[PDB]
Order: C-alpha cells, then sequence, then structure tokens
C-alpha cells in the first residue's frame, strides 16, 4: 500500500531518526521553506543540493516535499532576486515544503559518518571531533584492501595524498563531505593515519605532507551520497509514501 | 513601459547614493526587470495587507518607502513566506527607495520644509537627513498648518513657550531617538517628526526642546503623497496609493 | 514617625527587590551618593530622575530620592548640561539617588506582578526567560479586560485590534516598554493579546502581520500602577514621610 | 649582490603596497639584509620539503609566492620549529611576494591575460586581482592552449555552451571561492582558475558560468616561471626553483 | 575681569583641539555657563582630589588641568568622583583640560623639551603628532647635564649601548614608555626620553640597543607646563597659580 | 632526566589550570621532549642575553616566569630571530611557568606572604592572585623587612598614616595598575607590589591606600629563588640561575 502522508508525520520521523539537538552551532536545519505543515505529501524527493536544477527536477516530477541535506541558504539574506528568486518561486507557487537535516544527519547514528565508518568496518569508532562529527577507528587491512574499498563503494578516482607509507591495521579517520580545511588536517594528524573526506585544496595538500597524513579526496559529493542513500532505502523501507531521489 | 525604465526614473529623482550606509534600498523582490509594467502601485509599508491589496488591484510594479526587511533571514516561514509567495507567484516587482527618499531634493523632508514654507533652510543632520530653518509666523500657526495638512491631532511636548519667528526642524518618520532628541535640541526649538516614546519625551522636558509628534505615517505619507502626483505627472501609466 | 539612615531603607528595598533579579547590564543601586549613614527624614519616589523631580525633590525637602529608571544608561566622562544641573542639586543638597529598575519589574509583587494580579491571570509565568513580564489566561471577554484597562491603568489606551479575541484568551502583560519589534515578534507566538507601552509605527505594522492584539496604556502608567504599589507597602512599613514625585 | 639588492629589485617589479589589506608580504625570516646572496631559490611554496630542499642545494635566499605564516603563532613546535631551524641555522632568507606579484605589471594574473592573448584587459576585482577581456577565439582553441601551457587536464563546469569571441576571466591560484564565483558570472563567461569545490561547483552550474580548474599549483606556477625568467635575465646570481 | 568663555578661547588658540589624538577626552570637563565672570586660574597636571581641594581652598574659580578628569566613562557617582564633582560643582569651579593637544601643539609640551634640547631640524616622532626627536649636537653626558639640571635630578638610565656625540634624541612627555613604543622609537632614535619605565620596556630597550631615560612622567611634562603657565601669566590679565607644581 | 620529567614535576608544583585565562604557559620552543637533559637554567625572563648566557653556560633546559611571546606574530626578524636562532641550532627547550607559579601554593605570591608573615592569608583576587592578610608589626617593621629582603630603598607611596596591625595585600610582578589600585584600596591598607606608573601613584594617594614598589624584578626574583631551591634540592640535575 503506497499512501499520502502529512509533511508534518514526515518531519517528526525524520527528526527521531535525526533530532535536530545534534546539529552543531549556527547549522541552519529544518524548515527551509514552507507553510502550512498539515499539507498533504503525495511524493517525497530527496536531494544533496537544494540547487536549481534540483528544485526544477522536483517540480516536473512532481515532488510535494523536497528534503535536501544542505540548507538551502548558510549566509542570510534580505533581497530576492537572481537564482534564489527562481527558486524560491518554483517552491512558493507549487507550495513545495523544502526541509533539511545537516549536521544532525551527518553525526546522527547511522547517519552519514557511520555509514562511512561502517562500509569500513572500523573497529571500536570513536567520534572524530568534540561535536560529534567524522569517525575514527582502526581499520583492520592494508592500505590497498581499503583503497579498493574506496574505489568500489565511493569514487573511482579518488586522490591520495600519500605522504608516508601506511602499514597494516592502521587508524582511519572518515569525514563525509568537507572534512579538510587545514585546520581540520593539523586536527586530524594527531588521530589517524589516513583520512578520507573530500574537496582537497592546495594548501590542505601541502600541509598534510608535511604532517605525514595521507588524505585521501574520494569528493564531497560522493562521501555524502554514500550515506544519503542509506537514509533514502531506511525511509522507503518504513514509509508507505512515493520516494524517489533528485541529485543521485 | 518597462520596470527598469520606472527605475531610472525613481533614481534619477533619488539616487541610491544619497540612501545612508546600510539603507535596504533598491531592488527587494524581482528578476527580469525588462517586464512591462502595467500598473503601478505606491505605499509606505510592503505589509501583508498592502501586497495582498497589490494583487487583488492587478499592480504590477509595487513601490514602497520602507525595505522588506531590514535584518537578513535564511528561512522563509509564516508571514514572509505569504508575501513572497504573493510576490512572486504573480511575479510583482517589489522596489523601494528609503532613505535615499527622505533625503533627496523635493524629497519627504523637503516636502515637509516647503509645507511650513521654512526660512532658509539646512539639512538637519550631516548625511541629510531632515530640514531646519525659520518658521516665519507664531507657534499656533505652525500648529494649524500641522492639523490641517499632516496631522489633526498632533502630540505636542510644550517643553517651554515659544517666541514667533522660531527655528523649526522636520524629519519625516522616526526623527525622536533620545539621540536626536539632544542633538535637535542644539539647532532647533520646535522639532516636528514621528514615534514619540515615553524616555524622548522626558528628555525634550529636560532640554526645553518642543517636540510635535504628528505620527510616524502622517509625515511620511505627506511627501509620499507629493512624489506619486510627480510619478503621476511625467509616467504615462496607471498609478494607484495602496496604504494612503 | 521617625528618621531612618540611608543603608536602611536600602535594606528594605533590596530585601523587596534584590539586586540580582536585574537583568545583565542593568544600572541598579546606588546612583549617586557618598556617605550612607546619612539620616534620612523624607523619602521620595519618582518614575523619572528628571531634572524637574529633581528640582521638586530639592524644594519639598526630600533626603532620599528612589527612582525606578537609572539616572544614566550610557555612561559619560564630562558633566554639562543638564546632567551638571541635576547632580549639582543632589550634591549641594546631599540627596542620595538610588534606583530599582528591573529588579523592580521583575521580583515578586513588583511591576509587572502587579498587572498580573490587577488582570486576574490565571496560573500566570514569567513572559521572558529573564523573568520579565507576565503572561497567562484572561478568565473574561476582550471586553472586560478592556474596562480593567481604562478603569485602573490609563482612560484611552490604544488598540491594534489585529483579530478577532475570543473570551479566556492568553493576555501577555509588561510594564513599561515591551512593544519593540522583536517583542511582538516574539509574543505573538505566545498570547493572544499584549498589553505594555510606548507603541511606534513598525511595532504596529507587525502585530496587525502576526494577529497579535497590542494595547498601549503607556510606558507611564504601565509603571506608575505598580509604582503606587511600591509606595504603599513602603509607607505600611517604614515610620518616615513618603511622597512621590512624578506621580 | 646582497639581500636587501635582490628585495629592492623583486619590490621595484612587484611593490608591496599593491599587496591587499593584511597580506603577510615581504620578509618571513630573516635578520641581517646586507648579507650576501650566492645562490636565490624560487618556490611556490615554503614548505618543509622545499626549506630541507634550500639547504640541500645551499640557497642562502629562498623567495616563495606564499607566506610563511598566514596566521600568527607565540610557540614554536612540530613542523614550524623544523622549518625555523633549518632556516635560522643556516642563515638562510626567506622572503614572499604574494598578492603584490598577483596584481603587479606583468605578474601572476597578468602572465595568464597575456598567455590568452586577452582582447583589452582589466583587473577582474576592484583590488587589481585577476583580469578579464575577450578571447579573440572558440571555446576549444581556448581549452586548447589551457591543455598545453598550463595544465594536461583540467576540470571543466560546462553550465552552459560557449560562443566564439566570449569574455574569459582569469585568477592565479584559488579564485574559485562562493562569492568569487557569484561575482565573475556577472563579468564573464568561462573563469579560469584553481581549487573548485563542490558548492562552488554547484553555484556556477546555476549561474551558467563556465568553470575551468587548472588546479591553483599550475595557473601561479606558469607566471612564477616568467617572474623566475625575468630575474635570471637581469641579476648576475645563480638562480634554481625548488618545488617546479 | 574675563569670562570663562574667552579663557577658553584663548587656549583653544594656542593648542586647538582637533590637535587632540582619537578619542581624547580633552575640552569641558564640568560646567555649564561659560559666560561666567572669571577672578582666579588654576594650572595643574591631575585634577587629583587634592588639587581640587586646593583649588577650592584658594578661590579658584577657572580650574585648568593637563589630564582629563575620567579616562573611562561611567554612570554612577560615589566615593572619590563623588567628592571632586561635589567641590566643583558647589563652587561652581568650571574644570577645563587641553591634553594630547597641549602635547603636540607648536610650543607645546613636547616642543618645551625638544627646544630645551635645543635639537636639531627637529621632526614629530609619531604620524600622530607625539613627540620629537632630532640630532642633539654634543655628547651623550651633555644630554645628562641638561636633564639633571632642568628636568629631573637623578633620571633612571637605561645603557643599552655607549652613545656616540652628535646622537638622535627621541623625547616624549608624559608616558612614552609603552612596550609597542620602545620598538618603535628603536628604528628611530639612539636615546628615548620620557617617563614610567617598567619592567619589560626596560628589557625589551636592553635587547634592541635602546638608551632610555626616564625623568619621571611628572617632570617631563612639568617642565613645559610651567611654560604654557608663564604664556598664560603674560598674555592674560588675570591672577594665575599651579596648584601640583 | 628526560625534559618531559622535569616538565611533569614543575607541573606537579604549579599546575597549568592554575594559569589565569590566555597566560601563555607551558612549552614556548622546542620539539623533543624525550630529550635528556644536560643543565636547567632557571631566569625571570627569556631576554637576549639569558638566551645568549644559556647557551654560553651550556643549558639545554631554559626555564622562564615570563613566556617568550603574549603577543603571536607571524614574522621572524630582529631581536626574536636571534632568540629563536640560539635556540632552535643548540636545541634547548624553552619552558615558562608564568601566573600558574604566581598562585600555586608556595608559588611566588605565597613567597612573599610568608615573608611577612601574614596573619590568616586568603588569595587577594578571585582568580588567586596575591595575598592578603594582617601583619602583626609596625609599618615600620614592614618597611625593614622589605629592605632587608626584598629591594632598598623601595618607592613608598605614603598616602596616610599606617597603625600597627594593618591589613597587608602583596603582589609579586605588576600589581600596580589602575583598576588594581581602586580594587585592592577596598581590601588592604598598604599595597606591596611593582611597577608604578603616575596615574596609580595619583590614584592610591586619592583613595588613601598606601603603595609600596620594591619593583617588579625583586617581588618575583625573592619567590623564583625558593623556587630554584626547591628544584635543586629534589632533583638529581645541574641548576643555574641566569639573570639573578
Ligand atoms: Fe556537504
Ligand atoms: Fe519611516
Ligand atoms: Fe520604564
Ligand atoms: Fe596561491
Ligand atoms: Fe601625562
Ligand atoms: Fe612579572
Amino acid at each position: 500500500e503506497v499512501v499520502n502522508m502529512k509533511a508534518k508525520e514526515i518531519i517528526e520521523f525524520i527528526e527521531t531518526f535525526a533530532p535536530k539537538d545534534l546539529a552543531i552551532e549556527g547549522d541552519n536545519i529544518g524548515l527551509q521553506v514552507g507553510d502550512n505543515l498539515d499539507k498533504e505529501i503525495k511524493k517525497l524527493g530527496i536531494a544533496l543540493d537544494p540547487s536549481l536544477s534540483v528544485i526544477k527536477k522536483a517540480e516536473k516530477e512532481g515532488v510535494d516535499f523536497l528534503f535536501t541535506h544542505h540548507p538551502l541558504l548558510k549566509d542570510p539574506i534580505r533581497n530576492f532576486t537572481g537564482v534564489i528568486y527562481k527558486k524560491l518561486k518554483i517552491l512558493m507557487e507549487n507550495d513545495i515544503i523544502l526541509y533539511s537535516a545537516h549536521t544532525n544527519l551527518d553525526i546522527c547514528k547511522n547517519g552519514l559518518n557511520d555509514a562511512l565508518a561502517e562500509l569500513y568496518n572500523l573497529e571500536n569508532p570513536k567520534p572524530l571531533y568534540d561535536n560529534g562529527l567524522g569517525r575514527v577507528g582502526i581499520f583492520k587491512g592494508s592500505f590497498e584492501e581499503f583503497l579498493e574499498i574506496t574505489k568500489k563503494y565511493i569514487h573511482k578516482n579518488p586522490i591520495v595524498v600519500k605522504s608516508k607509507e601506511v602499514d597494516d591495521n592502521f587508524k582511519l579517520a572518515v569525514l563525509s563531505g568537507y572534512g579538510l580545511s587545514q585546520s581540520s588536517i593539523k586536527y586530524v594528524a594527531e588521530k589517524a593515519d589516513v583520512y578520507l573526506s573530500g574537496d582537497l585544496t592546495h594548501h590542505s595538500k601541502i600541509l598534510a605532507e608535511e604532517l605525514g597524513l595521507v588524505v585521501v579526496d574520494a569528493t564531497h559529493y560522493s562521501t555524502e551520497v554514500f550515506g544519503l542513500k542509506k537514509f533514502k532505502e531506511f525511509l522507503s523501507s518504513n514509509l508507505d509514501l512515493e520516494i524517489i531521489s533528485l541529485d543521485f
């Protein structure tokens, strides 16, 4: 039986899986665009980004509730022109609800970071940061086995900054999305031998090389979508509601 | 005519660089400025009911004196959702001239200064806000003009007696903050503006500045009506007012 | 009827309205004064430490001047004009000036409680986290609420009738200036009717959009109501001549 | 020649007041600038491996494009300790020209502009960073030049089709921040720079700005080689490159 | 008799208020009516309590001080500041200050020092106009002797290096010996004459080889303030006394 | 002994979490802490001449009371260059216990308190800085103690007469800021500290607080000598003093 749900029921279910208070300070989570949460929902769409093409695709596929991992806006605005105008207009004239679980989806049990920790079967995993982001533990295997898993399940040509030789049973840190800032490299260099994340840039590569931290950039997109598919299939398994993905 | 032409006409009258630092002037809501405009609506406030009225009257371009938002947001729920939904669904352009319309020649403050026929008028503040000059008449005559053209029942804080030919300061809108009262007490005998509150009243009494609160609304709408008729004289376009 | 030392008056007042109830940054306590052993024959109560109030205190032989509002919110480092004239009257007459501001707003039976008890609010709770204001159910009609306002607070209150109000509605009260834009947004989530003072245009417009009915009974009157209660509380307990200056 | 003479030559080419606000340009590590210099080393980064190589090759004056530290410190441990110790015990001078070398005439951004032979080039930002102008040719010809001279396999974010004689913006190093994307989208059809990340890619696609990431390293090293060759041509001094 | 506002325009002609550095609390400290007639003007370095007590005792009407009454703003009046204001207000004594505008102006406190040492072709030491620097045409010992004879009998000398004749001398009246000041002046001079030396600044001067002479905050200012006092006495028909010097 | 063992011993005496907020305590300069230590040097200040003397005397672990840098830097030239070059090329560890050594039991302030035999001593400030208590004797006896054990000719600001059995506050180093004078005036009759300047002197006189400046150096070196003898008594290690 596939059935219609009210928006508020979907939201309460998502927030049971990924409570809002797990979100780190200042993260723009929750209702992005919407008014009435009693709205009946026929079709739930899941996306990584609330991009313009995702929102156009939501309109085309008759999506009533659009879930995105990333918030619509990180920085507040007071004028509505260009792209943000095009996006809000499509959402508002179609009364499409836009809702986000961001770092709360990263941090929660079986969330985006746990999905990575489980894929690599990390021994005794711990949160990588104090705020609960990322996971770290021992990878029980060779660097090459880790690489093959990375290539088979996450991304084919990952960038490897092979700063040093890596022995079997090494400490592996994972962080879905963008974990490769300079300050993150410095912090993680103390906690792990290998750091798997996304969005490598030049100064961070150089730093990783100086510190002997092996960094694997399997992209921002892929390291999050892996967990986001698990999330989608979790929702499909529990809600009798048509659910589609839009940018994955 | 097209929206960008209405906008260039307004910005010729009241240039954007006249706005004080940080004022959210210009385009509030809109994308295509080549859009043809049949009906222009003028409002003091971009309130929910004003926006509902614009939609109802087939307004294509909504001009307001106050910006839609002072403080930036990153979620769209409740009232702002309702306002944006009406504007966006109908492609109604929302555009504002705020302090640039206060400050410019023949703008809202010049309108008050001209109503009272101020002798040798000067900007009240360095940034160009407000006007001050001599009111060539008695206090009571100043009051009669106020009641006849701006507001029938102004609040008068009669901190001292006012002799004929006094210095009168005007500031359309909200000019009655505590720091304004202190500043204007040095420059004028009588201060005509809006939105008086308790502490500013006490302060004016202490300083001996006579303050006349003819309301925020009326002291702006007077000049805003002049602006509307100016637009009507120059633009071949249906132009209506929505909250005045 | 007898004379008291200033510090005895201060201790009685701070027993009623403890300083630690004051919100962050509030300039409460001693405003102007040195020696607190000074004997006090006449205590004067005022809402504002205005220039005319201070002149009246001098004229009536007030030794201890209590005001609800602090003399200064913003600190200064030059003493001219009005503040010069005021300090000179206080110092030349050695008049002690002391204030209870938000600690008097927040304390039990203080300015906000006075309003809550006046409207007989059912199960009142603090309106804001810092303890400012009160909110609860008004057991009656909107009309009965307005009459109480007109009978006890202010004759012609401004009413922003943003929506219809049914009997037994949620009423929020806040003595003084509670009508800022951010207050309207916050209180709109908590009550049907908001009674406070000092309404200005943008707040009025905002209240209308949110459906919050706003009643402006003025800054002065919504505080003086409780300030009269305070004055009577002092008179019942202190053997001392006590007058009011701006009410 | 003395270190101060090398410094004066570089600063004549790329004056320090051209550096943007807060940029840590000039002398990074050094004391005596009267010291005579036998071997000058040029590097993009003052990395630990670059500094070690400098010692091994007997470099006494080490020039880098990037400053040693952006953020100030007050403790000396770990990597920064190893770097300072090698520089200090060997009295190797470390000197940087950063954004002043990006902005100056024939500096890193001009070199890109000249490579693409931009028609009527202007600075991309007000502060002088980047260049923008017309590429007199097809997008494919533009790609071919990029592949031959800068990076064999650039990432192309093909947000839209690009017509011949399009507007090309170049910015050596990292010019692909989100605010940079939004800004450059109004000035150019194609944005050539380095260090593309996910949110910026998405933004570029939404805006129709075609972005070509030829890497941070390669888009700087191209001009840094021209700078090296200019030094070699004018200074009677051994000059080597260390990380390129 | 002359009015208070006339004394103020006279002082401000000598030392214009726009010369004061950003944020300096110069001008009218305590007072209302400036049409007030003034019989007796008192000059002081500090508006201290005892200076203000002395002002009342001597019938001073206009109290001029180099230092402002308050640097940091207040919003309560108790203890010492209550006592100072009470004396000024019940006696209607006007309190007025010229602070850095008096340090910086032509023939002001820093120029007074520069002239004492006959500095060859002097320039302002800081961009904002504070201090003076130039060549002292003589030996270090001759410089010390002038210091001992005219400013302070026994200055603290931090002798960080030997000093050759015809050296560069920087002077700054009052407190010029902060750590950031030592670093700055070390680039500009061989010898630094000022007041209020403390331990970290002393160490820093030794490291940089900057010779520092602390002839005290008080003396390096009172020297010029006496010249200022005689300047007023020569031009104003008015009884003028000094209170803490 | 290894460097880390010396550090663990010092931190047992003066725990790092006792330091006031932001105080730059701990490792200033050093990399390898398993290093065995040949000679420990103690200094008040990590000055240039102190560090030179350490090199000359073969000190490999240099302890100072004052941190090397309070304000972080990002360029390394002049004096700081000369200092780091010596520490780094000789691999000399530089470590500081600053306010944690001021506050800890038998630390610098306790040493003063015990010297004057303060009756029933308390911390002067909430954060644990300084000590205050009753001096069981005359002002003159206090002065005689000050002259014999701390500094001959201390500067005395004799703001009022001092009766026997007065309250004495002590603070090793710089305790004579204006806000400290105001604070201590409420708590003691006499304030013993260092680094007096003019405005503080005037302020003390206004408040009637008697202030004795026995100098920054000496009021700390007294306790620092006790600390040195404590280390010498407990560690099988050569220990010398460098600036005292
Ligand atoms: Fe992400
Ligand atoms: Fe307005
Ligand atoms: Fe109030
Ligand atoms: Fe770069
Ligand atoms: Fe001074
Ligand atoms: Fe110290």
